[PDB]
């Protein structure tokens, strides 16, 4: 739904090839957000004393947080936009918990776009950019009308 069958296509297309190493694959996505947007790195005070790039693919702790991020946004494009109820406890979770303003998920979406372009140059094209792009607005659209029924406009 809302994008064309062939945008999602071309989204779980480059997925799959995410999927062949999710852990190196979150491991740069979460590199790249923090030396991109640092504030980001507030939120995670387990990685505080990761000072390095280097410190940071040597942590296992980091590597499982971002195999985790990948596993859980990988199910909902797979819905294909069906992600009501995938969304609900990411929402509760991001809301309430952790306190991730939805520009933070535009800061790691920028991340994710990054990653795969640099990773994936030849499945990853104009069409697959905007088809993946529009997935991510989508997803964060949802997530952010889901804050907002909680009580958090997130901003
Ligand atoms: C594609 C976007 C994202 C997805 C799919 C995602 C998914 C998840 C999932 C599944 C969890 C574990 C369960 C939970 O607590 O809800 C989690 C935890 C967490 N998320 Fe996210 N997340 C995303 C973006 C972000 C961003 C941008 C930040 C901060 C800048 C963030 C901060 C956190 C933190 C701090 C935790 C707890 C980590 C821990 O101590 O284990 N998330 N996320």
């Amino acid at each position: 739904m809302v994008l064309s069958e062939g945008e999602w296509q071309l989204v779980l297309h480059v997925w799959a090839k995410v999927e062949a190493d999710v852990a190196g694959h979150g491991q740069d996505i979460l590199i790249r957000l923090f030396k991109s947007h640092p504030e980001t790195l507030e939120k995670f005070d387990r990685f505080k004393h990761l000072k390095t790039e280097a410190e940071m693919k040597a942590s296992e702790d980091l590597k499982k947080v971002g195999v985790t991020a990948l596993t859980a946004l990988g199910a909902i494009l797979k819905k294909k936009g069906h992600h009501e109820a995938e969304l609900k406890p990411l929402a509760q979770s991001h809301a309430t918990k952790h306190k991730i303003p939805i520009k933070y998920l535009e800061f790691i979406s920028e991340a994710i776009i990054h990653v795969l372009h640099s990773r994936h140059p030849g499945d990853f094209g104009a069409d697959a950019q905007g088809a993946m792009n529009k997935a991510l607005e989508l997803f964060r659209k949802d997530i952010a009308a889901k804050y907002k029924e909680l009580g958090y406009q997130g901003g």
